[PDB]
């Protein structure tokens, strides 16, 4: 059962999920129970269910088993705060996608594979990483005993399914900057209409793009210490590029380091907070999101002076 600490700070928008792995697993339960409550779904399939997802993450540096919850638990956070928005269909449907949106994942980049010729880009040419991570979610669900949907209706699964298979779609950052123009001009046009289904999958869609990126959210010392996580990718891909014969982006060139500090500028300029101020002009309760962010605009600013 989950320490006081942790019922306490849980309900943070800036939430750590700790050094204790084997602690993650309750966390999200915890989190289940109280978004969709404790009748949801059947403890022990879902214990089993979470324990096959965990092994299916690989031991990368930053997406990986610790990665998936953090983005579960922004989730967890964004639902608690906007109670009687979404579904209760939706909020089983969107936490377990977190759970499962970066199943497999090698850390490597969907442009990687396509220039490795990768067969994962021959079968997915488009959003490569993420149609194998929803692969790998039905895969899981088809084990015995780990059908945690197995009390839904056929057409409730198949709703469900899709909903898993939109949102973590979604997380194909490519798809983002579309995603967002859309609603930007649905918002200042006051056309946003969130009993239309093709409205609502975009709303989810920037959720699922928040949840992903809410590292950027947290403050300073966990982003800070983050950010070595997401660059020993990056640089290692950089590393693969070369030895491809390929020029890297300068991203994800370590050779380029110093300039770590200018391209998180670019970053927060371009993608995080245009995110998550259109997010919280559509959920206002998000607003926490979008502070921290600029909180986090300003040290990187402040590196630079
Ligand atoms: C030289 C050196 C560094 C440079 N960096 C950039 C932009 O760097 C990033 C880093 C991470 C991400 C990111 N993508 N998805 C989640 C994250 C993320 C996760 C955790 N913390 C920060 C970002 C996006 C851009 C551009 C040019 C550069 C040149
Ligand atoms: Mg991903
Ligand atoms: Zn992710």
């Amino acid at each position: 059962n989950l320490p006081a600490r942790i019922c306490r700070d849980i309900e943070l928008f800036h939430f750590d999920i700790g050094p204790f792995e084997n602690m993650w697993p309750g966390i999200f339960v915890y989190m289940i129970h109280r978004s969709c409550g404790t009748s949801c779904f059947e403890l022990e399939k879902l214990c089993r269910f979470i324990m096959s997802v965990k092994k299916n993450y690989r031991r990368v540096p930053y997406h990986n088993w610790k990665h998936a919850v953090t983005v579960a638990h922004c989730m967890y956070a964004i639902l608690q705060n906007n109670n009687g928005l979404f579904t209760d269909l939706e909020r089983k449907g969107l936490l377990i996608a977190c759970l499962c949106h970066d199943l497999d994942h090698r850390g490597f980049s969907n442009s990687y594979l396509q220039k490795f010729d990768h067969p994962l880009a021959a079968l997915y040419s488009t959003s490569t990483m993420e149609q194998h991570h929803f692969s790998q979610t039905v895969s899981i669900l088809q084990l015995e005993g780990h059908n945690i949907f197995s009390t839904l209706s056929s057409s409730e699964y198949e709703q469900v399914l899709e909903i898993i298979r939109k949102a973590i779609i979604a997380t194909d950052l490519a798809l983002y900057f579309g995603n967002r123009k859309q609603l930007e001009e649905m918002y200042q046009t006051g056309s946003l209409n969130l009993h239309n289904q093709s409205h609502r999958d975009r709303v989810i869609g920037l959720m699922m793009t928040a949840c992903d990126l809410c590292s950027v959210t947290k403050l300073w010392p966990v982003t800070k210490l983050t950010a070595n996580d997401i660059y020993a990718e990056f640089w290692a891909e950089g590393d693969e590029m070369k030895k491809l014969g390929i020029q890297p982006i300068p991203m994800m060139d370590r050779d380029k380091r110093d300039e770590v500090p200018q391209g998180q500028l670019g970053f927060y300029n371009a993608v995080a907070i245009p995110c998550y101020t259109t997010l919280t002009q559509i959920l206002p309760p998000t607003e926490p999101l979008l502070k921290a962010c600029r909180d986090n605009l300003n040290q990187w600013e402040k590196v630079i002076r």
